[PDB]
């Protein structure tokens, strides 16, 4: 696969909004489906779960406004690889009919999802309208997918990576930016609390 020219910006970026992400506080039981840890800045999930991901606004982007994810790898010498799906995956028979067969990231439970494969940089990305939380509600809430595990062989192969969340107008223009590691493994609550026993 060709490499990128270049790579995507990683720096906080809170914007006229005050644009940051939230995630559940959801524990290290062994059960959890989902879980982030704070001191890592690094979500922990398994493949084709649900991921919740939160959308905090400090004011309401205007109308037209988008939400766009996109993964890359976390060490340096690896950035300019695209993050995709491994060809077993990419082959496999779990297309959701919306999503391209090679992109790592999904989103779920929304008909207006919308995927890209940059033309120029070939990154791939995932984006849906932003929709301001429902009344009574402090945030909005985004369900991603990620489709390979981190030890995919001839995909990710245990090299650490990304999620850039963007907050962009209608036309594109950069409005706020978030990011956080993630590992997509067998059993994230047994590896965030071993991961954190490491501090
Ligand atoms: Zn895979």
């Amino acid at each position: 696969w060709p490499l990128s020219s270049s790579v995507p910006s990683q720096k906080t970026y809170q914007g006229s909004y005050g644009f940051r992400l939230g995630f559940l506080h959801s524990g290290t039981a062994k059960s959890v489906t989902c879980t982030y840890s704070p001191a890592l800045n690094k979500m922990f999930c398994q493949l084709a779960k649900t991921c919740p991901v939160q959308l905090w606004v400090d004011s309401t982007p205007p109308p037209g406004t988008r939400v766009r994810a996109m993964a890359i790898y976390k060490q340096s010498q690896h950035m300019t690889e695209v993050v995709r799906r491994c060809p077993h995956h990419e082959r496999c028979s779990d297309s959701d009919g919306l999503a391209p067969p090679q992109h790592l990231i999904r989103v779920e439970g929304n008909l207006r999802v919308e995927y890209l494969d940059d033309r120029n940089t070939f990154r791939h990305s995932v984006v849906v309208p932003y929709e301001p939380p429902e009344v009574g509600s402090d945030c909005t809430t985004i369900h991603y997918n990620y489709m390979c595990n981190s030890s995919c062989m001839g995909g990710m192969n245990r090299r650490p990576i990304l999620t850039i969340i963007t907050l962009e107008d209608s036309s594109g223009n950069l409005l706020g930016r978030n990011s956080f590691e993630v590992r997509v493994c067998a059993c994230p609550g047994r590896d965030r609390r071993t991961e954190e026993e490491n501090l």
